[PDB]
């Protein structure tokens, strides 16, 4: 592969090696919120975090990825739109340049400085490989970041960061608790979509919080100190990993609330 976020392989090229890039359920979308509607049928989603085993951080040259022992049903997701255990496997960002960008999904076309992604399989199908083949093989949860007072919960992503400052490196990630990326509320929009990054299969159940969390300046700005080159190549800074959204199709988006 040799996508990723650059003018000469960013996503307007990726449909070129992935041409489901061009599909009827891709994500990211935007969120037009007064046509999103109520589904009273929905039930109240259900994330059970607390036996949650963190395991190791990752800069993958596209994002950072800290990465679940997912062997058990420990840390789950259920509820609200769907049916069965999805087990979380890894979470990671998308952030921009500038404050002004940087989620994938956008509401009413506010663009947010950052989106996070909780990242779960559907344990129906026994593994990720086997899920990302399936229409409900995935469940993730989108959570939005702005810029404003620190989040405690953050701080110990945000620190181990230098240590796995280019491509191909990693750290030893435990006990690290996802409870403390969690805003207060639940509610939700959903819609059936797709990964947004290459192999952009179109596997996914989006669940993403309409309350986002607040993080610090300073926590933001070390994500951007990152790089998407490995160790001993000319530097490109992470930012702009996000994918913008995409043509909503036939599809309509269900809100919790
Ligand atoms: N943002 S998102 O949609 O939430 C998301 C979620 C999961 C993943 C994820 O774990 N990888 C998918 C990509 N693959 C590598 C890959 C890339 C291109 C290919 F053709 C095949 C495999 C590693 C596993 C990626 C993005
Ligand atoms: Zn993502």
């Amino acid at each position: 592969h040799h996508w990723g976020y650059g003018k000469h392989n960013g996503p307007e090229h990726w449909h070129k090696d992935f041409p489901i890039a061009k599909g009827e359920r891709q994500s990211p979308v935007d969120i037009d919120t007064h046509t999103a509607k109520y589904d009273p049928s929905l039930k109240p989603l259900s994330v059970s975090y607390d036996q949650a085993t963190s395991l190791r951080i990752l800069n993958n040259g596209h994002a950072f990825n800290v990465e679940f022992d997912d062997s058990q049903d420990k840390a789950v997701l259920k509820g609200g739109p769907l049916d069965g255990t999805y087990r979380l496997i890894q979470f990671h960002f998308h952030w921009g340049s500038l404050d002004g960008q940087g989620s994938e999904h956008t509401v009413d076309k506010k663009k947010y400085a950052a989106e996070l992604h909780l990242v779960h399989w559907n344990t129906k199908y026994g593994d990720f490989g086997k899920a990302v083949q399936q229409p409900d093989g995935l469940a993730v949860l989108g959570i939005f970041l702005k810029v404003g007072s620190a989040k405690p919960g953050l701080q110990k992503v945000v620190d181990v960061l230098d240590s796995i400052k280019t491509k191909g490196k990693s750290a030893d990630f435990t006990n690290f608790d996802p409870r403390g990326l969690l805003p207060e509320s639940l509610d939700y929009w959903t819609y059936p979509g797709s990964l947004t990054t290459p192999p952009l299969l179109e596997c996914v159940t989006w669940i993403v919080l309409k309350e986002p969390i607040s993080v610090s300046s300073e926590q933001v700005l070390k994500f951007r100190k990152l790089n998407f080159n490995g160790e001993g190549e000319p530097e490109e800074l992470m930012v702009d990993n996000w994918r913008p959204a995409q043509p909503l199709k036939n599809r309509q988006i269900k809100a919790s609330f």
